[PDB]
């Protein structure tokens, strides 16, 4: 809810800090797309692929989209500060990145977590995928049920 300084300082973005679902309206499952972000304006800087890439490999398996294309798509819609930071380098990508990918590639994911299945991504979509998540630690995403 509070405004993150790296986000407001991020020169790849413009405008005010708003929930993802306000800046990118879709039929998201409630309380999944409320995370704060800013509109991405600068073209891609071609960030290196994340070292902890299991979310990309899992979504890639289920969509047949390369991890490179998934990652470049994330750079179309999210500020760089939300893609390369202390958290992504030590914990990997998160279900918030999954929500962003779900918008960019029009799918809804069922995430089979240690707490049960949870939907991420817009309902106004045709494509469905299955992703497994274990808390660990470490966090791990895998494709399929």
């Amino acid at each position: 809810q509070l405004l993150p300084a790296p986000l407001t300082n991020d020169p790849t973005a413009i405008g005010p800090v708003l929930p993802f679902e306000e800046l990118h309206p879709r039929r998201y499952p409630e309380n999944t797309a409320t995370f704060l972000t800013r509109l991405r304006s600068l073209p891609s800087n071609h960030l290196p692929q994340p070292t902890l890439n299991c979310l990309l490999s899992a979504v890639s398996d289920q969509t047949k989209v390369s991890e490179e294309h998934l990652w470049e798509s994330l750079q179309t819609i999210l500020p760089d500060s939300q893609l390369s930071n202390e958290e992504t380098n030590t914990l990997g990508l998160s279900t918030e990145h999954l929500t962003a990918l779900a918008h960019l590639y029009n799918f809804q994911a069922t995430v089979y977590s240690d707490r049960g299945p949870i939907l991420f991504g817009p309902s106004d979509t045709i494509k469905r995928i299955d992703i497994t998540h274990t808390t660990g630690p470490p966090s791990h995403f895998s494709p399929g049920k």
